[PDB]
């Protein structure tokens, strides 16, 4: 029930500089995630522009931040278009090949890493916080699947039997054990008035008991 794929060797060796290489600004992998969700976001509802039963999986559109700090995770949740399969195969979504070749080339030019999403391979910089990233989706063309990394060459995916989700992905973080600043509310509240000002869906930070 569990498969186990290798990385393209691009994606390994970048997935390498990004949790070995000294650079203090880790903030940035919040702003790439949530660019993520917005624009899974903005393209179900782009499908619906021509067939609005797309939303019967879930009309709300919206992204949910939830920390805990008991498991030590930050969980970023979206009702975007989601990912099949294949997709989380590929990549997710992404031409990472392509786009993680650019980025070191860029990087050894004097490029610094918060420019990552310049080259369309953002979902990475979550290694710069996670030991370990599980990716819950659901398209509508497909089932629910869980892909999960903790880098170290490899990737699973699996089909997921937790909590059905509707539509949407949601990215967990199981953060390192010096950045637990990520699960403060006061902290998650800076980064989003910071670098996500622009992003045209309500932002939800939960609280904890
Ligand atoms: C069917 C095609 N599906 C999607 O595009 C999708 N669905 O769900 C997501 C997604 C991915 C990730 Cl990594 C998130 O953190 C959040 C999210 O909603 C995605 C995304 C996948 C990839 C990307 C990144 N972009 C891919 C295209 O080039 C610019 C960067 C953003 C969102």
């Amino acid at each position: 029930e569990v498969e186990t794929f290798a990385f393209q060797a691009e994606i390994a060796q970048l997935m390498t500089l990004i949790i070995n290489t000294f650079y203090t600004n880790k903030e940035i992998f919040l702003r790439e995630l949530i660019t993520n969700t917005t624009d899974a976001l903005d393209k179900i509802r782009y499908e619906t522009l021509t067939d609005p039963t797309k939303l019967d999986t879930g009309k709300e559109l919206h992204i949910n931040l939830i920390p805990n700090k008991q498991d030590r995770t930050l969980t970023i949740v979206d009702t975007g278009i989601g990912m099949t399969k294949a997709d989380l195969i590929n990549n997710l979504g992404t031409i990472a090949k392509t786009g993680t070749k650019a980025f070191m080339e860029a990087l050894q030019a004097g490029a610094d890493i918060t420019m990552i999403g310049q080259f369309g391979v953002g979902f990475y910089t979550a290694y710069l916080v996670a030991e370990k990233v599980t990716v819950i989706t659901k398209h509508n063309d497909d089932e629910q699947y869980a892909w999960e990394t903790t880098a170290g060459g490899t990737f699973t995916v699996r089909t997921d039997t937790g909590e059905p989700m509707g539509r949407g992905t949601k990215v967990i973080l199981h953060l390192k054990e010096d950045q637990t600043e990520y699960l403060e509310e006061r902290r998650i509240k800076e980064i989003v008035k910071k670098h996500t000002q622009f992003i045209g869906y309500p932002i939800t930070l939960f609280v904890e008991e």
